[PDB]
């Protein structure tokens, strides 16, 4: 019925995502998810003004045998999109832990390696940041037209009913960006690619933009009604070396995001993002992020 | 005018590069002077961020760009204990401080904007104040480190001279195994360290071991301690590399060079307990010259 801590908080400027992979038999996974959310609660108690909080989502073949097969009627393994362009590394386990504070978020991170134990072997661990203006590294306001406010954001985001209620489909994706290919278009050239202006962030209208602006690709309406995700986003890396987003969205519905992916890499209508320009995805994944009382009946 | 990371304190993160000059010497004085005023149009625009930045030198180029005058103890870093403490002498540090990573951010990719292809970025480590200001070995890091604007002064930046304002910059990475150090009952853990690990209190110098931590570099000379200005935070990920970015500042080398000989065994032959789960894996020395120096590298 409860909803996991970490779907639905806004403005949270650290996060902490964990990709691993099974290694021992899958209900290893059982006791250690019911300790995580323990040790969350825990942290939470000791830590009020972090305002953390975390979700546990598990992959296709995982969750399948966790559920015995019950629900999730949309998950399945992040398939290839665009033939090739957006790449796929579908893991078995997401850790997404979010707060006010990365001290508070890189212990809870250690809590979850200590509960999972050997059971799992880690493929990714990215530390997101908000960074100045709440803008991407780009340079251009991230979430501007993100949902805002609880009761949309689990309007978007949380099963209604049925035995998932509660719970809610994710995707991860970590994109790479190369800024000095960035850098080399002209300002009018990144805003197109975007489809909204670099520095007041004012939305090009959508019949002067061209149609692999970003906002022509993502911002999808079926019947007039908008294909809404709940966007947790940040940019991670080092200044030096690599660095990026690392894109991750929420929805009640796994179908939003698929169509959001489908027009950005060229399945739907043949063309693609424009980002695609100065920045590629390297990773991708879907995971089910079952609600807080069916994790305490996993046992 | 000192140069603004060197005395800043409760800073919440940190980021160092450590890079080598691959282009002139020369390429090196212009970048200076605009990355000291990019500090300067930070700490403007985030005045918030209480953000400090210092640039620092190897000795190889500092001698060049101070044609051989001052820093009388500026040397490339050895290896102490024979290779306990290995040597990766660098040309550059850059060390950015502040309230706000964010911010920390933005100084750094002007550090590199400014120094451009002159430079080879070696190492960019992320530094986090963690819970409880302590190291992740759950230890409380900072207690006995030099408190207040004035004291902090006295310790890391020289008086007098051709070098007054400047200051020496020692950096070392050590890499944690906190499955070594957690397979420690917590009272050995307490006399490896020399303090007791939840209430941070002293153990009297008469009953640990010669070799905790405190032994080997609460140093004095005549009663009077061979104090040096840290600004180590911790860093890495918790499935991945983890450990201490050790920072200090001194006016003279010479502290940190009595306290790196007393933990790597060259002063009594032993070595400091910490050395049992973690390790040092870079080093290096640099000097920090005044603001006004920065301004002058002509
Ligand atoms: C390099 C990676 C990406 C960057 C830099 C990026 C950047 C942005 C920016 C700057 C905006 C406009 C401000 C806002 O409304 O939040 C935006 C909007 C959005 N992005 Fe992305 N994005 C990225 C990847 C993605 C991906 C992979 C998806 C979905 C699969 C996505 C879905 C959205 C959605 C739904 C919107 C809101 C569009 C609207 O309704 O106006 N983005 N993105
Ligand atoms: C693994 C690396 C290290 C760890 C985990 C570590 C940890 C600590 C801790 C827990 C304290 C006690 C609290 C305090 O006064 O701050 C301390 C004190 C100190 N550390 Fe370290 N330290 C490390 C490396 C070093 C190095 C390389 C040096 C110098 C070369 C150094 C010099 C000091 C000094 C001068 C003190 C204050 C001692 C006193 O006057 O009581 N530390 N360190
Ligand atoms: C889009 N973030
Ligand atoms: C010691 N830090
Ligand atoms: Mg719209
Ligand atoms: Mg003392």
């Amino acid at each position: 019925s409860q909803v996991q801590s970490g779907i639905l908080p806004e403005h949270c400027r650290a996060a902490i995502w964990i990709e691993a992979n099974l290694k021992g038999d899958v209900n290893a996974l059982r006791e250690a998810s019911k300790i995580f959310v323990d040790n969350v609660a825990t942290f939470q108690a000791k830590f009020p003004d972090a305002k953390l909080g975390a979700v546990v989502a598990f992959g296709n073949n995982v969750w399948r045998q966790l559920s015995g097969g019950e629900g999730a009627d949309e998950l399945k393994d992040f398939p290839v999109y665009g033939k090739g362009l957006a790449p796929s590394t579908q893991y078995d386990l997401l850790i997404h832990i979010l707060s006010a504070r990365h001290e508070v978020n890189f212990s809870v991170a250690q809590a979850a390696l200590a509960a999972f134990g050997d059971a799992i072997d880690v493929k990714e661990e990215i530390h997101g940041f908000r960074w100045v203006e709440e803008r991407d590294l780009s340079g251009f306001v991230d979430g501007t037209e993100n949902p805002a406010g609880e009761e949309t954001r689990r309007e978007v985001a949380v099963i209604k009913d049925g035995v998932d209620a509660g719970g809610s489909y994710v995707f991860v994706q970590r994109w790479e960006h190369n800024l000095k290919q960035l850098n080399r278009m002209s300002v009018p050239d990144q805003e197109m690619m975007i489809g909204r202006t670099k520095d007041a962030n004012e939305e090009i209208d959508g019949d002067e933009r061209p149609v692999t602006s970003h906002l022509s690709r993502v911002d999808l309406k079926e019947d007039g009604k908008g294909l809404k995700i709940v966007r947790q986003s940040l940019p991670y890396g080092t200044a030096s070396g690599t660095h990026g987003l690392y894109f991750c969205a929420y929805c009640a519905r796994l179908y939003n995001i698929e169509q959001q992916l489908l027009s950005m890499f060229g399945d739907t209508d043949g063309k693609r993002d424009a980002m695609l320009r100065f920045t590629k995805p390297v990773t991708g994944g879907y995971y089910f992020a079952p609600s807080l009382e069916r994790i305490q009946a996993l046992g």
